[PDB]
């Protein structure tokens, strides 16, 4: 490992960018249809979680370089009825936030609603919840980077690394 | 002949904003070289303002973060005291939201507290205000991209562009309803 307060990397920078130009086609193919345009009827992003900025300004980048008008909003409301939104968020682990995130933006009623995860980490969960599009998935390890913060910290890692134990291990103490 | 059907122009490329960016993080690394900035200890505190600074924010920590210097974010769209500032914003004009950030931001007596805009329009202050670091300058020209947006769109072009009349001509009439 190239960092010294990480044991492992465990998805770069590079490929990170490459899964989500693999989920950025399968987006702009899904809405199609949809006639997404800027001003008239461009893509509602709903970001979610601090963190998740760093996802949102890469994702919607390269949202726009396959022809994905966006709009981003940030809860860390608009106008949602009728339009189609999409929630992205960095880390799903419990799905605590996001059931609560969808459910409540449903009452809105807008044309459609899916949700897109930078990671996913499918043994967390609490309650059943699946992404319509994940970049990646994660071991139940404790990661830093991509936006992901060890209290605050970390989250300019350009990659997403397993933060050493001595860290978080030292710095409750 | 432009690349964008929206822009008359384009002002500088994404990879000419990062090369910047560049430039601009060696510089606050020499001048923070003297703070033992390190993580969870002391990080250099990233205040980002406005809405669209996000794509600033998210491209520039990570470029920092290329030349050793450690950040934690905070956005305004937590404990300073003794802590060094570092406030990040997209667009400098009339300069009336910086003074504002940065008096209020004092109060707390941080250990220093310096700011960092991707674009200063030097001729539209409305007050007197200089950013300790400008990645790039702009003139009394309306753009878009790289987080600046018209009516929320256009954030997402990687690129700092000039936005053509027609669109804001024709979007302004459709926002008069009535
Ligand atoms: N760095 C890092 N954090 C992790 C990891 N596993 C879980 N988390 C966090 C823990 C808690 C707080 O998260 C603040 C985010 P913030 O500071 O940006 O606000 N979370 C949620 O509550 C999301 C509920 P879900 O998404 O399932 O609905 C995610 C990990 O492995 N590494
Ligand atoms: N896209 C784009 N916007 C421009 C341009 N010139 C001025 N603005 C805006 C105008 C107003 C709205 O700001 C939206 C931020 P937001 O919507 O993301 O929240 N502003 C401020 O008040 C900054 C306070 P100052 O800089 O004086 O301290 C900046 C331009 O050429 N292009």
């Amino acid at each position: 490992c190239k960092y010294d307060f990480a044991t492992s990397v465990l998805f770069t920078e590079a490929e990170l960018h490459t899964r989500m130009r693999g989920v950025a086609q399968r987006i702009a193919d899904d809405y199609s249809n949809c006639n997404l345009k800027p001003l008239e009827n461009p893509l509602v992003i709903v970001s979610v979680l601090k963190g998740s900025f760093v996802f949102t300004a890469d994702m919607v980048r390269i949202l726009g370089d396959f022809g994905v008008p966006t709009r981003v909003e940030f809860l860390r409301l608009c106008d949602i009825r009728g339009k189609h939104v999409l929630v992205l968020e960095d880390i799903l682990d419990t799905a605590l936030t996001l059931r609560e995130v969808v459910d409540s933006l449903k009452k809105s009623e807008p044309a459609s609603i899916k949700t897109l995860v930078a990671i996913d980490k499918p043994g967390g969960r609490k309650i059943p919840f699946t992404a319509e599009y994940v970049v990646a998935d994660v071991p139940n390890v404790f990661v830093v980077g991509y936006g992901l913060d060890y209290d605050q910290s970390y989250r300019e890692v350009r990659d997403v690394v397993i933060l050493k134990p001595s860290v978080y291990e030292t710095w409750g103490k």
